[PDB]
């Protein structure tokens, strides 16, 4: 979602998304920073192309040519700026002038400390409950956007992990058709698609970022969460890390950890679906999580077994038609789970994520809510480690990630929905540690 000073009346009337970033001379002084060298308001690209034949209601749904239905331009920096103000640096540089290296290395959670255990766990709880300093969410879509009066942004604060299942949230939700009718559900800008790898990488920068700035921790780094060891149970949900199970409610996390004060966001698709409004930022209701438990559902009862992680390395082509769950031989099909980890598709298979998602059979594995658990923080940069050992593995070969006729949200040079500045697939699509400034401490079996 977007900037405070752009979810303004003026802003979405003008389509013009391009904040000052030291006002000196007055408002509109020095938009994207062009008073200094860092950057320019300018037009939005967004993807042109055509999309699969599965999504049929364009000019329907807001996330359609993102960010064209809210602003067609915003700020593009020159070098290494970076942000919607131009103000910050792009990633793996810091430094007023942008010209500092850095690289940050994100660690097995279990091997961290006592005390890197106690600082990660804390600093996730505060980001669950402080208040985003930049990003504002929509609680309305387009056409109710500027509120009742027509004067009035439908936009809330949220905090800086709330934006995060937010995000997750808009990228997954139904195309409202009317009240009345139902909404259209065969639509996902960050699953079934290859789409699904950068769209979770960006996720995690992003976060990764927000909780940098939020600690005064330029070198704050997320954890993995290696599920990949076949087990029947969670090895990291004990009380000093993401909480282990309620003796008094086997779906609830122990009062012994924080985790079980947190409340979620985005838990009224009922409301959303039939009302045509979006999640909005009061909480509702607690965590559920139950290791193992889905006894209806026998293969999601055991995490994935080591090899399946060596062997869906082996698949060296990213992605293949359709570009969508049913692929087969797709590296993003495979480890996004809907493929066994040889690249055989089946129906039945859930594997890899998909399979560490469905294991938690609560919050964690219901795709409109999963990351109100944090679990998927972890859950998900085990997932991009094994992106990024691909991305070295077969030289970031991006050809196979489809230019066109992919799912709608997943062409190429589609801007990654709903994050914001504009970021595309294609910028996502670098290995981590010459590009992203971070890198992955892990170890692959053979
Ligand atoms: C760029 O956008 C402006 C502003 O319009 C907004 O932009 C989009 C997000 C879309 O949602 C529009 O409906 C928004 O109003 C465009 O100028 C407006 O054009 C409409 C007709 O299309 C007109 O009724 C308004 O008066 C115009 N507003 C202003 C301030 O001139 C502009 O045409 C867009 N330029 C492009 C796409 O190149
Ligand atoms: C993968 O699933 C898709 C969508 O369910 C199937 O693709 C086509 O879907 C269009 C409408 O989107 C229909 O005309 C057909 O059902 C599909 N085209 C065919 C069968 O030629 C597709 O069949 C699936 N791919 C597989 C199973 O390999
Ligand atoms: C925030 O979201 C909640 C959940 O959708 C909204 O509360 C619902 O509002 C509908 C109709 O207004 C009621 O029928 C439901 O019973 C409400 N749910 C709950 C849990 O109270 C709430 O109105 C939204 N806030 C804003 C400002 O839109
Ligand atoms: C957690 O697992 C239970 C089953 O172990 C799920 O409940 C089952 O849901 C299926 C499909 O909705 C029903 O056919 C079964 O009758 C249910 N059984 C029981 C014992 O409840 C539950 O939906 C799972 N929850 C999540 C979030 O995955
Ligand atoms: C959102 O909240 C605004 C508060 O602005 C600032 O936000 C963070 C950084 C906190 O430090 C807070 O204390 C600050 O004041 C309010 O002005 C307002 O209620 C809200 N604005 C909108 C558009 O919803
Ligand atoms: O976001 C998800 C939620 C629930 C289950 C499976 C896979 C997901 O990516
Ligand atoms: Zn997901
Ligand atoms: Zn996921």
């Amino acid at each position: 979602q977007f900037p405070r000073q752009c979810a303004t009346v003026e802003a979405l009337r003008s389509g013009m998304c391009c904040p000052d970033l030291s006002p000196v001379s007055g408002p509109g002084t020095d938009r994207c920073g062009s008073s200094s060298g860092r950057g320019r308001c300018e037009a939005v690209t967004a993807d042109s192309r055509p999309h699969s034949p599965q999504y049929p209601h364009d000019g329907r749904d807001d996330r359609e040519v993102w960010p064209l239905r809210f602003f067609n331009r915003t700020c593009h920096c020159n070098g290494n700026f970076s942000g919607h103000n131009c103000g910050t640096c792009r990633p793996g540089w810091r430094g007023a002038a942008c010209d500092q290296r850095v690289l940050i290395v994100r660690r097995n959670l279990l091997d961290l400390s006592k005390e890197e255990k106690n600082h990660f766990v804390r600093a996730l709880d505060m980001a669950k409950r402080t208040t985003h300093p930049l990003f504002v969410i929509a609680t309305r879509r387009s056409e109710e956007i500027l509120g009742p009066d027509g004067n009035t942004p439908q936009f809330e604060n949220i905090s800086i992990y709330n934006y995060f299942v937010w995000t997750h949230y808009y990228s997954v939700k139904k195309t409202f058709l009317g009240v009345g009718q139902e909404s259209f559900g065969e639509v996902d800008f960050s699953h079934e698609g290859p789409a699904f790898l950068t769209w979770h990488r960006y996720h995690l920068l992003r976060l990764e970022k927000d909780m940098q700035e939020m600690l005064q921790e330029p070198s704050f780094s997320l954890p993995y969460w290696n599920f990949a060891t076949g087990k029947n149970v969670c090895d990291i949900c004990t009380d000093d890390l993401m909480g282990s199970r309620s003796n008094f409610d086997s779906t609830l996390i122990s009062p012994n950890s924080v985790f079980s004060q947190w409340r979620v966001v985005c838990d009224s698709l009922e409301d959303y679906d039939t009302l045509g409004t979006l999640c909005n930022s009061t909480e509702d209701g607690p965590i559920r999580r139950n290791p193992a438990g889905n006894v209806a559902r026998p293969m999601v009862q055991r995490l994935p077994e080591p090899q399946d992680v060596a062997q869906c390395l082996e698949v060296g082509l990213f992605d293949t038609p359709p570009f969508y769950s049913n692929s087969t031989n797709s590296f993003r099909n495979t480890v996004e789970g809907y493929s066994d980890p040889t690249g055989k598709y089946d129906p039945a298979v859930r594997s890899l994520h998909n399979l560490a998602h469905l294991f938690l059979n609560g919050t964690g594995g219901q795709t409109h809510l999963s990351p109100n658990d944090p679990i998927f923080v972890l859950l998900h940069t085990f997932t991009d480690a094994v992106f990024d050992e691909w991305l070295r593995r077969y030289n970031a070969d991006i050809s196979t990630f489809p230019l066109e006729n992919a799912p709608i949200g997943h062409n190429r040079q589609y801007n990654m929905v709903p994050f914001w500045p504009p970021v595309t697939n294609t910028e996502m699509f670098v290995t981590a540690p010459d590009n992203l400034g971070y890198t992955y401490e892990i170890q692959w079996p053979s």
